[PDB]
């Protein structure tokens, strides 16, 4: 599900954005490119310190969107690219998906996104 | 209302994320930090090439969220910061707000976000 160009983006620095659906509109939070941990089976794991509103949204609607990119990875028509990822999210406080990001001692949980599609948008 | 630290983030490269309310959940698109033009009266202007789905969403619900950041600008508790911006959006196709981004020869419109709040989230 995740292409090589996505893994090239993860070798570079940047701001990741994660959109969820809430009762009165979308919500949008961040992490860093370097914090994402990709697992077998199309999973992207994010260390969670805050994400309280995000977690409440995900408990009611698991579908999330994530974007990320880098000036330093070539896109289709010149330098710079990024991705729109769609997937289903879950929060974990134990098990191997939590252990994947437990090195971040500030992490109360892991946000685990099981990818359904990845689109290179540039 | 946009603070100095936000303009510091704009001196740096990065991926900007813009969330809108879609018919069946959020939508999320991107631009680059360096593409944003800030005008007086709390306005952030983005060059629009695609964004047809985003534009349809804004016509139904003008409220948008935007995030952006940089590893190179100090946050409250170490290196790296970013912002959550909430505002209302409109799409201009002539006049000073369009001229503000017309340097992008591929632009079909200017996305004008009038900022209601800016929160440094790191
Ligand atoms: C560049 C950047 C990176 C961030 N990294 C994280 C992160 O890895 N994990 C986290 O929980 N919050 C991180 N934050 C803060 C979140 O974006 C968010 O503001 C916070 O978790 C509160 O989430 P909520 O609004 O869903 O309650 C980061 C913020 C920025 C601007
Ligand atoms: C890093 C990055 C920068 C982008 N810059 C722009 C931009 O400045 N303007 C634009 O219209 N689309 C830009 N795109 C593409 C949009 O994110 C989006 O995929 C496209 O405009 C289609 O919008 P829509 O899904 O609302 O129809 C960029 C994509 C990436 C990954
Ligand atoms: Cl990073
Ligand atoms: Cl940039």
């Amino acid at each position: 599900m995740l292409p090589g160009t996505f893994f090239e983006v993860l070798k570079n620095t940047g701001v990741v954005a994660i959109a969820t659906q809430g009762e009165d509109g979308p919500h949008l939070v961040n992490t860093w490119n370097s914090y994402l941990k990709v697992l077998d089976g199309n999973r992207i794991v994010v260390p969670v310190g805050g994400m309280h509103k995000t977690e409440a949204n995900v408990a009611r609607d698991e579908r999330v969107l994530m974007t990320l990119g880098s000036r330093k990875v070539a896109g289709r028509n010149g330098p710079g690219t990024g991705f729109l990822i769609r997937g289903s999210a879950a929060f974990r406080t134990d098990g191997p998906e939590f252990e994947a990001i437990a090195r971040f001692k500030w992490a109360r949980a892991a946000l685990v996104i099981t990818v359904v599609s990845a689109e290179q948008t540039l």
